[PDB]
């Protein structure tokens, strides 16, 4: 409908595909190569489903940070037969706080799925699920679930992944530069 959305738009068309895991079906945002990034409850395991193609893993690291704290970031490569756009610098290199976002997501349940969540907060400390967690972005909507893995922007720049909510707020595990080098 306006700018954010346009490349919100662009994202999806080309850097998302459908994961299947035993623990459902996930918005999973490709980022380069065959590597692409999943919350870590999705529980990767050694296949997954990309698009309904049954996929091998070739390697599925849960992040943590250097204090030993869970991001809920998994990276995955995937055994796949063809590469992502490298969209790595659109990436923010650092911690920070944005306006205007938007949260996209697509899967069998929700396709072209756009929300406007406008500011986002750097929450920082979440206990999600009951596992403390860092490096958390928050927004003022109503998120449900089916929302997991969707992929959270600005103009120009790929901030976060959805990993959960509260029923008033939602949050975004941050993605930085620095975990695709």
């Amino acid at each position: 409908m306006g700018p954010g959305f346009d490349f919100a738009q662009a994202i999806m068309k080309k850097n998302t595909v459908i994961a299947r895991t035993e623990k459902g079906e996930f918005t999973m945002l490709g980022v380069y190569d065959r590597v692409a990034v999943i919350p870590t409850h999705a529980s990767v395991g050694e296949i997954i489903y990309i698009n309904d193609v049954e996929t091998r893993v070739l390697d599925a690291c849960a992040l943590r940070d250097l204090t030993d704290t869970n991001l809920e970031i998994t990276i995955v490569k995937l055994d796949r037969n063809q590469k992502f756009r490298d969209i790595r610098h659109f990436l923010p290199r650092c911690e920070d706080d944005y306006n205007d976002a938007v949260l996209s997501v697509h899967t069998s349940k929700f396709p072209n799925m756009y929300i406007p969540v406008g500011q986002v907060t750097n929450y920082g400390f979440l206990n999600l699920g009951g596992t403390p967690t860092h490096r958390i972005l928050m927004y003022n909507f109503p998120t449900r679930a089916g929302q997991c893995g969707g992929v959270v922007t600005t103009t120009g720049k790929v901030i976060g992944i959805h990993v959960g909510g509260n029923g008033a707020q939602g949050f975004a595990a941050m993605l930085l530069h620095s975990y695709f080098t």
